[PDB]
């Protein structure tokens, strides 16, 4: 039976003079031990091929938002995929979700990140609006 | 072999909405018998972990729309995932969830008389047991 | 171990009087031989049930936009799924990734196309923004 992990937000973080916002994740479903949430990143322990999906629900008013999913490993940062979505100007209509997913080879030791490249991004903590998960294939 | 069900619309529903618009679903691809379409709902007969995806293609032009995918089991109703958006506009989302025998799955658009497309390649619903 | 294919864009074909734009793909992740990328289309050699996903990032503004994923097989073309957005009013608010995916029975001898139904559509060739993939289930 395949290893899987579905994660939802506990809170959002944004370092001082960075222009980055990330999510502190918590597991709500887990089978197997190939994956482990460790705060705002997810560590891979079992080398192999994984379906990886990300949704973020944005409430920002700025031109465009979108999250970047990348894998740190082997001295590199590699971008796996990115979701881009344009935002309305009207602020009471800023409720837009961005879903992307793909299949990628991950090695044990790799760190997976989900970054939104603005500071203090207005991201929903709602577990059904913003989430992240994994299925070993 | 993984159990699967891929479903496409046959119709929408009734005037007075209770603030919701729904879809009658027709299976066009199946493997295994642990999932069953019962009109506007899908029943889960085999407890397990499932990929569940949903797309809805809107013709409408209002506030926000999007769809709410939920499960109701022994006692309690629970939102699994949602797609939100602000003349043709598709809204896709998906996730992996633990579904229980006896579960009713619903896909509800939370507005009255939403104009939804019945194109089987614009609005659809699916399950893969993992 | 399930067969898989993650593909990224090498180029865009678009015939002078055809109203359509296609993507030439190349695999960056491959397991098994049941699928074969070929010019602007993917051939299916191993009959089965497949998860298929597609994202396109559009450079275009002022165009109602999205992609069509289809198969040709036993005599006739068939639309599997599409993604669609209205991407008009404001040109500074145009960028949107369009993602869709589904599970489909593919037959040996099937060609899989991703098409944008407009002449000379401007797409990002970015492998993080535009991609196609397959997982046999």
């Amino acid at each position: 039976k395949h290893s899987v992990l579905h994660l939802v937000p506990v809170n959002i973080t944004s370092k001082a003079d960075s222009d980055v916002t990330e999510v502190m994740w918590q597991p709500v479903l887990r089978r197997g031990r190939g994956l482990e949430a460790q705060g705002d990143i997810v560590r891979v322990w079992d080398t192999g091929i994984y379906l990886l999906y990300s949704q973020v629900l944005f409430h920002d008013v700025t031109f465009t938002m979108g999250q970047v999913v990348s894998r740190e490993g082997q001295g590199r940062r590699e971008t796996l995929f990115r979701c881009i979505r344009s935002m309305p100007s009207d602020p009471d209509r800023a409720y837009n979700s961005c879903y992307s997913a793909g299949v990628f080879h991950l090695h044990q030791g790799d760190i997976i990140t989900v970054k939104i490249p603005r500071a203090n991004a207005k991201l929903s903590l709602s577990p059904h609006g913003t989430f992240l998960g994994f299925v070993k294939l």
